[PDB]
């Protein structure tokens, strides 16, 4: 465990071996989850990159938050993928927040505290329990077979993952930087492993 | 009766069977009405959709607030239709408020608290009392014959309908989220029926 | 006399018979005047319309505040006309204020409290005393021969006319909605006559 | 002497005989000066006009603040001219402030309190003492030979001229309308002479 | 030593002999540095210019902050150069802040307090101790062989250089104009030498 408050990872060079593995104390497969994180990059107008990858022993794209070039944000669960239109992108640190529910398939997507429309995706699906979380790289296998074109260059931090669906007030509290208590993945009790050219530097965002 | 405060309906998938029927304790035909609601959708730049439909045993488009593609908002009463120009539409939850009066035909249209110009429509007409209110679908019969192209995908809530014309101060109070007391259709005493893939989730708008 | 505070006229339908005559207790011909009013319309991007007409037994366009299509505001006195450039027009209630002086010919034109440049028009001219004030229609005779293309569709109110030139501080007070005391045409002591399809409804502007 | 506070000159008609001569109690030739004034006009997008002319018995353009069409502001001293780029001009009263120093040639140009870059012009030059200051007209002789195309149409006021270089804090105080004490040309002790169609009206700017 | 607070250098004319040499009490070669300065110029849309040059007896571009025409800011260390994209440049005084670290190669670039993305440059390199700092001119030798096309025209000041990497809070304090204590190059204890047409005038920026 490590209290990584006011600190973030740094991926300064485009490569295929720089990544960070996040360990989660999960035993029960998830019927709902909410992933909130913060990242900063300049490749939004050059190519596509991976933000948050989550793969199991059966699917390499179980939970993947991808950025599609000239399209926007790509949120996929269980292989199927929905798109969130982004007309104009700005060069600034952005805070994203994704949520999902199996009983209804509703997917919520929040950008800088402003929520987007609700869409249906994988109603009744069951997300596996054991997985390998990788930040900065998209995995097309179990913890390997990385990708120089789908890799991420920039900063990332404040990664928090719950096991239920957060309310709008709770998401606003997350965005405002208040107090919270994650249970699946906590930025204050992270169990991470660094492999490659990844440095830990103070965050640039307030 | 159900107190649906801080809660809204969810139409996540485009279909023709997802709808919600609103029951109203009306006995006298309306000589004036004021409909205030709140919705959120992304189809404003893709196609047209229905927002608030109100049909009787004689006219399927008695009171219909429609969104015309590349045109704007469409408010029709008794079959005749007037148009409200919308040059640029934004991706954000919007609060609309419509009012009508039979003695003078004046139609008031408010967007996010900002009022539009006053137009004449159906002077002296009489709106029927018994009706079938449907949210998310445009009806071209009495409570049926739905429409995959005129259906609505997104959220909707705060539906309030009076039996008279509201003042500008009252409409500003409605927009500010203060206290009010509807008499024909109250979001705090709604008598609704869900049929299809419609879920009740907390509202995204403040 | 009628106290029409917080109330305005409504011209909802384009026609040639809807108008309102304003009576003024004037006996002396005016050597200077200041006309402040408020209106709201959507025809600024479709065609031209009349705002404030003032005609005598000799000239039908003695004092006329006209809106020229794709040009801007048209202020004419005694037949001669000057133009005020409007590059971009917005769909919103606007408050105009015009002033004139015979001893120097200076014409002041204020839009939403922001003053425009001062221009010369009819130095030494004398405006007649008896006249027929018409709102919503441009007259090309004495109180008649109306015009479906030069008519006005929308709301209008807060019409106040003095017999001298107002100061910038006084015009700012007028725009802020403070206290004042007109002497030629008072919105609080208006002597008006309605003929046609003109309704009196509460104002939309604050 | 005349206290012209909260008052400004008016040039409403384009002509060649409307001008105002400003007398200055100067005896020593100036080694440095600072000219701050305020004007309002609409010809910024039509043609060029003169703002502040200052000529002696040897040079008609000794000190001239000119507006070049589709270029910007033109500040010239002793015949040589430098340019200040203006990409977009707005229709609003603007406050300009120019300063010069002979020992170093530095020229400071302030627009609405925002300073521009410093440029070199006429290092070591000596500005004459006796001169004829003319507002609204550019002179190409000593107090004559005016110019219908280089004339000015609009308002002008708050003309203040010192005999040294003002500091940034002093220029900010000038822009904020605080207290000051000019010595060469004071708007509170102006000694002016009106010849032509020039009227004294209250200022439009706050 | 000289306390140059609220004062800045002036390069008003484009030439090749106007420059200022900054002396630094450095003995140990730098493993990390942070350079914060403030400048103002208008050549951002005309050509390229030099901002902060730092050369030793072996490399003329050891530390150079350059502005590339139609590209943006150019930060180079040890000969290798990285680019920071600038889509739109404005005519206003800007505050830049650069930092570097040899142990990790991370380069931080701050514009007006807003940080940019972190990039890798010269991991493990060692910057020499003795050097010749020149402001306004880019050197392609040791303190000579200047360049009329790479020279700088405008103002510059608040030059501060440390011997370590500053934190985001410290950089925000620098931008806010608070108290600080540099150790390699202090604007309050500068040891500078002027050669050419360079004047010391009060700063324009607040
Ligand atoms: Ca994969
Ligand atoms: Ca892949
Ligand atoms: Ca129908
Ligand atoms: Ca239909
Ligand atoms: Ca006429
Ligand atoms: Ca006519
Ligand atoms: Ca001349
Ligand atoms: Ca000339
Ligand atoms: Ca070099
Ligand atoms: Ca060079």
């Amino acid at each position: 465990q490590t209290d990584m408050s006011r600190k973030a990872f740094v991926f300064p060079k485009e490569s295929d071996t720089s990544y960070v593995s996040l360990k989660a104390p999960l035993t029960k497969p998830l019927k709902a989850f909410t992933v909130c994180l913060h990242f900063y990059t300049e490749l939004s107008s050059t190519r596509g990159y991976s933000i948050f990858s989550y793969a199991t022993k059966r699917q390499d794209n179980e939970i993947l938050i991808f950025w599609s070039k000239d399209i926007g944000y790509s949120f996929t669960v269980g292989g199927s993928e929905i798109l969130f239109e982004v007309p104009e992108v700005t060069v600034a640190p952005v805070h994203i927040c994704t949520s999902w529910e199996s009983a209804s398939g509703i997917v919520e997507f929040w950008v800088d505290g402003k929520p987007r429309v609700r869409k249906s995706l994988k109603k009744g699906y069951t997300v596996g329990a054991e997985a390998s979380i990788i930040l900065g790289q998209e995995q097309d296998s179990f913890g390997g077979n990385f990708e120089g074109s789908q890799s991420l260059v920039g900063d990332i931090g404040n990664v928090n993952m719950w096991d239920f669906v957060l309310s709008p007030d709770e998401i606003n509290t997350i965005y405002l930087g208040g107090p919270f208590s994650p249970n699946v993945l906590n930025w204050r009790a992270l169990k991470y492993e660094v492999q490659g050219e990844v440095f830990t530097k103070p965050q640039l965002w307030p």
